[PDB]
Order: structure tokens, then C-alpha cells, then sequence
């Protein structure tokens, strides 16, 4: 109903950004669904996917660091959930992806380290403004979970 | 050759993280190279890539707020390059992905709005967050600008 | 009292005036009022009585000034489009972005006027000033808009 | 790199759907000397046609950045960027917006028989348009000041 058109557009802003509608549709449900924790299967019937769909976008979205899995007493079955304060959680992981572009922003950096200063312009200021982003994000998340 | 594995480790980057390789490859491209603007042929024949793929990547990069297309005075060809202070743009560009999906947690909490209050607490999280962290890096990069 | 379609064809008119494509406006307009709110490529055509290539254009036109968006289902191979959750403050966001790009630009031209006298580079420091202090206006209205009004 | 700057501009015109001659003129009328240009001068600087030039001056000056002035002794149609010319195009936003905001209202009246959650994106796109109107008219007050 208006649940899965919630879902549905979850799907849309992860597709609209190259990502996968259905990692989109997974964080969507996970979101909103009831109980939080969710098998491998129900989360195959209730978006209408594959197995290997759900698996693969579960993985991507413990990668992001929005969901996790976990086990439950007396159950076989791998069951998901979304983080407590998933998107904080995101956002630690944003930290960590902007120190691994900075560390690449150095190999930029090396070479072009015989060409004039210039051109290294714009690779000084990506390092730079990631160095300076990470402390601005680390620094309000400190405080945010005050 | 040492700029070649700078650029296909973005792509490297960008594919990790389910992003397409072509378009890690292509900003990794417009980070290093001189002239700093480039043709939509030579960005082609630069990074091994066909026009398609170029055009398709270089929208996602706009999107992204990384880089710009650029029109060339005489000159008929397209051409794109890094945006100015490319990663303060990406960032700004992050600030609204974050508006956008604040906007959508408030569908979600509506879609919600007979259910208990319990079960909005994901929904209620991801709203909060997002709204701070928008004003947090807003005003973060509008002191960085002035440095 | 005044109906759908005079709403719709009156959105149209508010784009052409302004050297938009009437046919935008009208997709706008019924993406405003319709319902189901989201809407198939095929019945918005028919609904606006329009070509699916002028569907398509001005749908991605939409999109770029962030007022709706593309929808698809797996099972259903059809194209959709609403009207984004609080559009016009997404559209306003957008405005945001043109507003810095278009800062971006005055540099541009003030280097360009770099050997000029400084008085013939006054109105491109205007015009640099006054985006810079409303993109932080409008920047910090929409945060605050966010929490509500 | 002048008409680099110039043609920057077309291009920014041209991305949000207006046209690249609109956006040339604006970027020529940004940076040109003297300030005040004549109809041929413009068609000139910018090789463009005569009916280019004056549909998209009419279009600028729409949009509030640039004015039509007559130079005593001299018979030509000039042109010139306003004063604050953004701050004037800003104005003109607010006037865009407020028609805008009435034709929300045309739209709430057309659906006043249906359902109230109908009516809850034309309610949305009036009141953020009323709130940025109110927002950006305080703003060039105090800028202005
Ligand atoms: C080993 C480390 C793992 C960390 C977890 C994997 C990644 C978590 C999500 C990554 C998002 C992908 C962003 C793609 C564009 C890169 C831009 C960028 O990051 O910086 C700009 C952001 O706006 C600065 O301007
Ligand atoms: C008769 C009353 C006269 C008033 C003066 C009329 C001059 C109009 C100039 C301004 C409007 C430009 C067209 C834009 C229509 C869509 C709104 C917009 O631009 O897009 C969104 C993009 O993201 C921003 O919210």
C-alpha cells in the first residue's frame, strides 16, 4: 500500500544512482518491516526476488554498514536487521571510504610527481578536502551520540 | 604508466562499492590529466571506453557533482572537466542525496502514521541523523570555502 | 470553480511564458493533481494527448530540475513517473546547485577580465556576491523548512 | 578567453533548458566594454541574427537582468545589465513564484471535491513556495542594506 510505495522509492534513489533497485527495496523494507528481523526467505517473498538477489544485496548493505545479520535461538535460518542507528553506522563506513580515496589521491599525487605543481592541483585539494570531511563527520557523530 | 594504476584503482574504488568501473576510471582521468578539459573522443580513446559508455558515465559524474560539461568557444565537440573544488561540490551534492532521503523517511513515517510509535523508530533515526549531518557539513564546508 | 484540466493547461502557459516548453508545464501540472500519482509513460501520453518522445524529453527535463522522478518494477517493463516527495523544495535544492555553478562561472570571467580595469569587472562581483550570500540563505531556509512550517 | 566565459554561459543556459543564445547574450552583457551595447553591436559580437537577439534580450529582460535604454543623440536600441542585476533577477523570482503559488491555489480549488490526501502535493508546493517568496524578499531587503 503506501508501505511498498515507501519501498518502491527506496528502490528508485538507489537505481537513480547507479546502485541496485533492489539493495534499495531491501534497506526500504528493512526500514519499515514488522518484526525488524527478517529470514533470508521472507525477505525473498516479500520483495519478490531471488535467493541470490537477496544474498548479494544483504552483503552490500553489511559492506555500507546499514544492516547486519544475525542468529536466532533455536532457528537455522540467517535472518537480517537493520542497525541500531543504521545510518550513523553508514556514516562511520563513509569515513573510512574517504581515508581509502585519500590514500589514493597520494598514488595521483606520486605520479605526477616529475610534472609542473599545477597539475597536481586537483588531487592536492581532493586529499585535502576528505582529510578535512572526515574529521568534520568523526568530530559530529562524537557529539551526535551525546 | 604510474598515472594508468592511479586511474584504473579508482575505477577499482568506484567497482568495490557497486559503482561502475568506467566512471571511477573517468574521474580518476580528470583528476590527472593536462589539459584539464577533454573531448568526449578523447576521453574515449584515452580510457579505452565507447562513446556510450562515456556519455552514460560522465552524466552519473555530473549527477555526482564532481565534474562539468563544458562548451568550448569555435569548437562543436563536447567536452567535460573536473568542477572547480570537485569534492567540496561532491560534497554539496551529498547534502542533497541526504535532503532526499530525509524527504522519503518522512513517506515512510506517514505510511506508518496508524502503526505504534515503536515501530517508527528506524524511520524516526534516519530522519534525525540526516538532518543533522546535512546542517553539520553544510556549515562545515562553508567554513572550509573560507580557508 | 475552475477544473483539472485549466489547472493543467494554465502550468502549461507559466513554462512558455518563460521560454520553457509548454508540454513541461502540462507534465508538471497533471503529475500535481493525478491519481494514482504514479503514472505510466502510456497514460501520461494519452492523458496529455502528447507524443512518447515529447513525453520523454520533458520527463527528463522534470528530473533534472528535481521536480518527479522515474519509477520501474521488476515484474512490469513499463515506465513510471511521480511527482517527488515535497517537490518543490527538491526543485529549490536543485536551484542551489545552478546557483553555485553559476558562481563558479563568474570566476571564470572574472580571470578572463583579470588585465581589465576592476570597474569593467564590477557586475561580475555582483553577481558573484549576491549568488554566495543566496545560496546560503536559501541553503539554510530549506534545513530549516525540513523541521517544518 | 572572453568568449570562453561567453560561451560557458550559453552552455549553462542551454543544460536547464533555455537557450544558448540567451545565456551568450547575458555573458557578453556581463563582461562587455562600454557596459551599454547597441542591437548591432550585440549581433555582431555574438554572430547572431537580428530576431535572436531581440527574442532573447525580451527574455532578459523577463528575467530582470538587463534593461532597453536610448542614448540621447543616437538612434539605436541599446542594451545593458541592470544595476545588481542578480539581486533584480531574484526579484523577479519572487514574482514568478508568487504566480506560481496562485496557480497552486487554481489546482486546490479544481480538487476540493476529492479526497483531502488528493490535495497534499499541491498544499506541499504552496507552502514551500510561500516560505522561500517570504525567505528570499527578506534576504535582498537585508542584503540591499
Ligand atoms: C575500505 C573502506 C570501506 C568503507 C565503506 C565503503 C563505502 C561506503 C559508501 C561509499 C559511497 C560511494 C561514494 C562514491 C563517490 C566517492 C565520493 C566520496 O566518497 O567523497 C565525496 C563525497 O561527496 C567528497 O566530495
Ligand atoms: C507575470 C509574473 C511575472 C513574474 C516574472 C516572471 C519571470 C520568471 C523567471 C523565473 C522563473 C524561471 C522559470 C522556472 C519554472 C520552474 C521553477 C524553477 O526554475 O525550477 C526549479 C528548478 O529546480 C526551482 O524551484
Amino acid at each position: 500500500p503506501d508501505i511498498m510505495e515507501f519501498v518502491e522509492q527506496m528502490g528508485g534513489y538507489f537505481e537513480s544512482r547507479s546502485l541496485t533497485r533492489l539493495a534499495g527495496r531491501l534497506l526500504g523494507w528493512l526500514l519499515v518491516c514488522d518484526p525488524e528481523r527478517q529470514s533470508s526467505e521472507e525477505l525473498a517473498t516479500a520483495l519478490a526476488a531471488s535467493s541470490g538477489g537477496i544474498s548479494t544485496n544483504a552483503r552490500m548493505l553489511i559492506q555500507f554498514g546499514f544492516i547486519e545479520r544475525l542468529a536466532v535461538a533455536g532457528d537455522r535460518r540467517t535472518y537480517f536487521r537493520l542497525r541500531p542507528n543504521a545510518f550513523a553506522a553508514g556514516e562511520r563506513e563513509r569515513i573510512r571510504a574517504m581515508a581509502e580515496l585519500q590514500d589514493l589521491a597520494d598514488v595521483g599525487l606520486r605520479a605526477l610527481g616529475d610534472a609542473p605543481p599545477q597539475r597536481s592541483r586537483r588531487l592536492r585539494e581532493m586529499r585535502d578536502l576528505l582529510a578535512y570531511m572526515e574529521n568534520v563527520v568523526s568530530d559530529a557523530l562524537g557529539r551526535y551520540s551525546q
